[PDB]
């Protein structure tokens, strides 16, 4: 049923006019419209393409045939196409149907005219039954993909896909609407409010808000409790923010005591910085694939980034390296800080060649085609990224020497219990201790 | 039939004298002529090819066969070859006959060495079927392709297929004359002028024009209308310029302000600039993925382009981001410009390898086979171009340097008033008040 695709209006508005002009006709047709051909849905991957398909077939009343972009291509010379020609053949055959392809993108991808042999063949018998010699009506197709620009552009030419709909991610309020959707059918207490989870989960999809719901309910359902509440759903955000948790793994002192100045490190430099990020839970508990991760989360869900914000996350990727360089020694630097060190270098690129944030090289976009460049540019290039970087470090150890004390201080809040929320991090920098069990 | 082919009078020429031929042969072969073997059909996807083909079918008064390129090749040897046998068998069997293989893209692929030994055995088979050893009258074929570099060099050889047609987008009495005619089942008012539109879509084909007077049908009738009018049409052509509307989003004031100083550089950079292209509506309005688009306009739709118009295009696509440096510091740069930067570049490099606007590069072509040059004149095209931009960003920041105060006066004037347009940005730009609503 549409209501179950709650968030994305306009998508489900854009096939729901296609449903309702087959159900009654003439309230739409009197004016000489007619059926559109075919609607196209792209957008990322987990956001309610195939959903919104499943609900037209669930409402729509008319036959409706389904194949995924896979099911053409056996191994001989010829044998899609004509699975394409008896697919529409039985389409055809009948009253005005539907015919769903998922995942059109392999039996999309653009024909050059290089290699173009028996691999293209299918999709030129494809575009001969969309719109070819023989003009048949009634038949509607509705196909999904990740990825509108590999598709063709014979495929995506009005008359064949009259109608292009992108579902991509939603905004608060429509998260909001997904978890009061989903908050349905579990046995849910008082104290619940989807507004709050919505304010604190940027960047999810459909897929992940359903998941926190569903192992939230479960979790709930093995401490033995008879109702869900703001707890749990705070467990299992945390379990789709940062990763599981493991209260095991047994390990010296002196190591934890090292995690403990290295994500002391990530964030006293990222709770002092002008432009980072709001500032979440920072553990040493390794939870995920990680030995401890300090985790920041946005509020405002930007889709842009200014240019202090890089930098200011480009200072927040090295203060554990500059932390551990400080305390230990510059000799005993581990190797883990690599990692990390990896992202960092992203960052930078994107600052110089993409966005066009450095004044030596110019307002100029060298990131496609960046094999087209000479070598001249390109090496005052990747010397400006590298400037970038070393200037970062600069900066980052210059303020962690007159913030040694929260840096210590903090170091020891993380030794004494495992995690910290963020004011907790704010007075356990301050001093005063905190109602809570010392693990 | 030919009189639903609106534009395109030159291959309509063709075939109307082809079945001229069919009716009465005594006024071609007086002085010995005789029929062309065949007539080819390229031209981008959707200016009229398989209609031309339907119309000669309709009118041509003899049989008409037609296939696909892609209802041959199935699973074992030789199947290809055979039924193309068979096909000119019944062709010859039957009458003067005509033969329409759309999408020879498939069996017309280019020889080469490095073919499997069985791929081009229906290709040599449809080769000696047309102008072969056993040669006869009475067969005419046609074909259509996207690509016709693209195909061997013994079909496209006069003998077989003599006429090479070119179907190709219509210019604006094409466009006019296009959508007169698919307005003829539209319930019209009287305050409709096909001739406004056709000179407010510059670049479209016709099953673009075509689903355009559709959807405008639709909407029509969603709105409880009694016919189909000129605020209609209006709607259409900027959803298909611009993409849906979005109506449903949340945005921080601090957001859509910025966004309306971000435009209000594109239109003021647009306005007083020489040489630019005339300024149609901008709105601030989340059309499709943008936030927000200034959309030029051109008027003469000339097909060459001067080197102070590009500059023009140069200086256009460097005012948004020098609107956020003059507004909002040069720190707070956000990376929504890069969008902006990756067109500029392009235009940039067609300034200098190909068109041939450069002084050090010289009178020269260096985009054919970029990879082969030398390393040292590539080093100074890419400083041209360098300089071209950094050039074009100063210009644009002086000019709205000197424009600073019509600049504060348009994005207020977009932060009310939702999509101004060209008209009323000028009107706003003085200081009048517009005789609409604010929203
Ligand atoms: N608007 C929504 N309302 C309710 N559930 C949603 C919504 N959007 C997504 N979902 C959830 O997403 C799941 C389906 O995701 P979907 O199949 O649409 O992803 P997809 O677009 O197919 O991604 P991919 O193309 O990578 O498979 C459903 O189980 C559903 O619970
Ligand atoms: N010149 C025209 N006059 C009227 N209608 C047109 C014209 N050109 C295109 N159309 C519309 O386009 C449709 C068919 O386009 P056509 O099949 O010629 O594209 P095409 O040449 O096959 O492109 P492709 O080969 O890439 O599919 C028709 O249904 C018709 O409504
Ligand atoms: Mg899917
Ligand atoms: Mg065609
Ligand atoms: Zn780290
Ligand atoms: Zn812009």
């Amino acid at each position: 049923k549409f209501d179950d695709v709650c968030g994305c209006d306009e998508a489900r508005a854009e096939l729901e006019e296609i449903v309702d002009f087959l159900k009654d006709p003439t309230k739409y047709e009197s004016l000489g419209g007619k059926l559109p051909k075919g609607v196209l849905l792209t957008g990322p991957p987990g956001t309610g393409k195939t959903l919104l398909a499943r609900a037209t077939a669930g409402e729509a009343g008319v036959d409706f045939f389904f194949m995924s972009g896979s099911e053409f291509d056996e191994v001989y010379v010829g044998v899609g196409a004509k699975r394409i020609r008896d697919l529409f053949a039985q389409a055809r055959s009948r009253a005005p149907a539907i015919i769903f392809i998922d995942q059109l993108d392999a039996i999309g991808g653009k024909r050059n005219p290089k290699d173009q042999a028996y691999a293209k063949q299918t999709l030129n018998q494809l575009l001969v039954e969309l719109d070819g010699f023989s003009q048949t009506s009634g038949i509607i197709i509705i196909g999904a993909t990740n990825f509108p620009e590999a598709l063709d552009k014979a495929l995506t030419r009005p008359g064949r896909f009259d109608k292009v709909v992108n579902v991509d991610l939603p905004d608060v309020r429509g998260r909001a609407d997904i978890l009061k959707h989903h908050m349905k059918k579990i046995t849910l207490a008082d104290n619940v409010d989807p507004t709050i989870i919505a304010r604190g989960t940027p960047g999810l999809s459909g897929a992940e808000l359903a998941n926190l719901v569903n192992q939230a309910a479960v979790y709930a359902c093995q401490k033995n409790a008879v109702s869900v509440d703001m707890s749990h759903f705070e467990w299992a955000k945390d379990k789709i923010l940062m990763g599981a948790e493991r209260k095991t793994m047994v390990l010296t002192d002196a190591a934890r005591k090292a995690t403990a100045f290295h994500e002391a490190g990530h964030a006293i430099m990222a709770k002092y910085t002008n432009g980072a990020t709001p500032l979440y839970k920072a553990t040493i508990l390794p939870r995920g694939r990680a030995l401890g991760i300090t985790f920041q989360l946005p509020e405002m869900d930007k889709v842009d980034i200014t240019k202090r914000e890089c930098q200011a996350r480009l200072d927040v990727c090295m203060g554990g390296k500059i932390a551990e360089e400080l305390i230990y020694g510059k000799d005993n630097t581990t190797s883990g800080c690599g990692s990390d060190l990896q992202s960092a270098t992203g960052t930078a690129r994107a600052m110089v060649t993409q966005y066009g944030m450095s004044d030596d090289v110019g307002p100029v976009n060298l990131s496609e085609e960046w094999e087209s460049w000479s070598n001249k540019i390109r090496d005052i290039a990747d010397n400006e990224v590298i400037e970038l970087l070393k200037d970062s470090e600069e900066r980052a150890r210059r303020l962690l020497t007159k913030k040694n004390v929260e840096l210590h201080r903090l170091a020891q809040g993380l030794i004494e219990y495992e995690t910290l929320d963020a004011h907790e991090i704010e007075q356990v920098c301050k001093g005063e201790k905190l109602a809570k069990l010392k693990t």
